């Protein structure tokens, strides 16, 4: 779409893009995730995060360290550009943030922080 | 191990072997299923199920669809030849089955069942 986007994630633990492309004249952005499935949160509860790509690996690792209770997130995570809330099935959550949060040149990537889930639910997004 | 594997299933979705072979000569074969992580059963709940190759994909689903208080098992699945609990951290559990229950010539796949884990956690079985 223009400067908004859809994505899916389901029971079989993968989102519907691996790629966003965020376009420069953007003045805001937003994901919409909406969960189709039919699983509950506690055992498939999904998100979507963006980060740089090299700080992925830390907020996975502190997400999954914080909690269901937390989300999966380290709370005031600074790592964290923009995040929705867990969801799980049958939910719809969406999330707007500044594109000026974000650079040209730099790779960022886009996951699922609940426990096992970012080896699929990954993706990149780059301002373009 | 004589007649015997011992297998650890890890909070990153993977099991510590990917191939289990069967001597003919053995009466019984015993799998001792071991979570040395620290995530519980409802997150990353693991157990050791198998199958044919074939029967595999329907295993799974209807797995699925039993539910957690099922053990993500099918209750009296004709298809599953022998399987564990599904555990957690710090857990352990075993099963023992009669190898008369296989055939030389014949494909079999161990699995875990827990929602998401199959594609990752999987392995193949033979006699030999
Ligand atoms: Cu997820
Ligand atoms: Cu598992």
């Amino acid at each position: 779409a223009q400067c908004s986007v859809d994505i899916q994630g389901n029971d079989q633990m993968q989102f519907n893009t691996n790629a966003i492309t965020v376009d420069k004249s953007c003045k805001q952005f937003t994901v919409n995730l909406s969960l189709p499935g039919n699983l509950p949160k506690n055992v498939m509860g999904h998100n979507w995060v963006l980060s740089t790509a090299a700080d992925m690996q830390g907020v996975v690792t502190d997400g999954m360290a914080s909690g269901l209770d937390k989300d999966y997130l380290k709370p005031d995570d600074s790592r964290v550009i923009a995040h929705t809330k867990l969801i799980g099935s049958g939910e719809k959550d969406s999330v707007t943030f500044d594109v000026s949060k974000l650079k040209e040149g730099e790779q960022y990537m886009f996951f699922c922080t609940f426990p096992g889930h970012s080896a699929l639910m990954k993706g990149t997004l780059t301002l373009k």
